[PDB]
């Protein structure tokens, strides 16, 4: 049972350690691009969220890197687009070079951003492909996202989200909410909107994830929260590949998995509910919660609970039924897709 | 038999205005603001009308110590020679340099300190041993925070200060992140500290005339308390229902430190706060005998 899941986790771990050289090459290109973006008046304030130089969206693709370059906005003014809760318009300004009226243009900023990188990479066989920019290094992928940074308090749409109060405590929720939030240019299908991003909060939670501060720092306190998440992400990625030729799994992403996972951490706040010896049942409970979300068509954003990731306006019912059928098959046959 | 200690805590439970706002100092050059951003501190639990405020100044340094481990020389900036204000505030104190300009008909002891965002000095490498208590990740995080330099005589020196870390630990003090946020998880760590501070303050007043207790401070009490928290890392060893024994164990640890002449700095372990060089054994023995008398007699000093 769990021995099979553990074998999967061991090969997933080994596959992601052998990236030393690649990681170096990414750091090199990133340092180059940030130094050069800074030569422009608009981008002098660019920088890495944390001096973490990279992340991986797909657990099964260690050669595919993801980085975010952030840019601080001194006094940002947000205005909600069409009642979406997650999509906003952004309103002596080093970005006045891109204001189309009182609105900051996602199209203008990205065009300049893409030009500097294209030019800077024309100076290691690196090619640009049109996540603002995707770079192909040698024949290593690097996705670069541009985000605005705001140190103002979080938008009211997040007021009832991040319900980690019975898990990570009320004190942590307050401290987390004093941190900046980010905006990424993103078409609200309108093209000039920006989407809220709390990716940096999710990272701090996953790496400081127990009620006990010493959770996973000793043998007595080993939990399987991170193992369960990894197994859920790998499940989706493998199914997305088998049917990459079909349209049914195109709208599903690792964001859906993480959101469902955080919701189960809220439901199961005690470390004793995530004991490593119970990897099998904990995983099965995470799969079951995710399936319940697919059948009832409900997956609330962890930070914005009024935004339903699984509504019929985003993903049709047939796609959710197809995914449900595939995961249920895998669950009843001890996940053969893991071995494929 | 802890019902008396609870009565004391209720008494200690039963309109700050800072002037600190003056802004006026910002109208100068060298001056730079409050360390307790948005928060007013009470060095003495028994003195609600005695306030302690700290002003901080950022300094992007070349510290040099002798082997004091705590006293250093601070080697476009808005003095020199090795770096060395009261007159500034004198327009709008013998304890070394801090506090200074104590000031309100209510005292506001103001300390001015330098802020460094450089790594902590090597002398602190083996201190802050909260790893089995608050965890390794909290130790690492806390050590990425700034440290402060307070003017204090060791010629002219500056002394390290970690009072802002002690604050963050005291207000986030359990193994569980939800320690004291629900009925199931109420501990008595803060109450034990308050009772230890009150005991020292009440005895420092009884023997105000004598010189035996002149060198003892709330700092000694807090340092001993933190060591007790390190020795007893689990929330279950601090259960609120056991206030009586937890307090008694804190008093005992402090007494062991006095008898053995050994109280290490929590941040700088090689700095002995209770060495014979700083405090005479007869002062430590005098305090020991007064504390033991108080423990044997249900703390009359609290009455
Ligand atoms: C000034 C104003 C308010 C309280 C105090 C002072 C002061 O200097 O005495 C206390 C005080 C104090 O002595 N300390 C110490 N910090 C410290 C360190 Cl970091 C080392 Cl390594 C050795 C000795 C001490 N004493 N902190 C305060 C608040
Ligand atoms: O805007 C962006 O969306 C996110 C993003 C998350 C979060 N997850 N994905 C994602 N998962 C995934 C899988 Cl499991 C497979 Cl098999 C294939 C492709 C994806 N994508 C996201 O795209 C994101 C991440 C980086 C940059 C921009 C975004
Ligand atoms: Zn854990
Ligand atoms: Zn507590």
């Amino acid at each position: 049972g769990a021995s099979k899941l553990r074998a999967v986790l061991e090969k997933l771990k080994l596959s992601r350690d052998d990236i030393s050289t690649a990681a170096g090459m990414v750091k090199g290109v990133v340092d180059h691009l940030l130094l050069r973006l800074k030569c422009d008046s608009a981008f002098r304030g660019v920088g890495l969220l944390n001096t973490s130089y990279y992340e991986h969206v797909k657990i099964s693709a260690p050669n595919e890197f993801d980085v975010m370059f952030k840019l601080e906005v001194p006094r940002i003014q947000l205005e909600e687009y069409s009642n979406t809760r997650a999509y906003y318009f952004v309103k002596e300004n080093p970005l006045s070079q891109f204001l189309e009226g009182e609105i900051l243009s996602a199209s203008k900023m990205l065009s300049k951003f893409r030009k500097i990188i294209k030019e800077e990479i024309n100076d290691t066989d690196v090619i640009m492909k049109r996540p603002a920019v995707t770079l192909l290094i040698s024949e290593i992928s690097v996705d670069i996202t541009l985000a605005l940074e705001s140190k103002s308090s979080w938008p009211a749409s997040t007021q009832e989200g991040l319900r980690i109060q019975n898990w990570l405590s009320a004190k942590v929720r307050k401290q987390l909410r004093l941190k900046p939030f980010y905006l990424v240019p993103k078409h609200a299908k309108q093209e000039e909107t920006w989407r809220l991003s709390f990716s940096h909060i999710e990272k701090e939670i996953l790496n400081n994830h127990g009620k006990s501060k010493t959770c996973c720092e000793n043998k007595e306190e080993k939990c399987c929260r991170k193992d369960c998440l990894k197994l859920m992400k790998y499940l989706l990625e493998q199914l997305k590949e088998r049917f990459k030729d079909k349209k049914h799994l195109d709208k599903f992403s690792s964001y859906h998995v993480k959101t469902a996972f955080f919701h189960v951490c809220t439901q199961n706040p005690q470390d004793s509910q995530w004991d490593r010896k119970d990897l099998g049942l904990c995983f099965d409970n995470c799969v079951t919660y995710f399936l319940q979300c697919l059948r009832t068509e409900k997956l609330e954003n962890y930070f914005i609970p009024e935004f339903n990731l699984f509504s019929s306006n985003l993903i049709d019912k047939r796609s959710k039924e197809f995914l449900t059928k595939q995961i249920e098959y895998e669950r009843n046959n001890e996940f053969p897709v893991f071995d494929e």
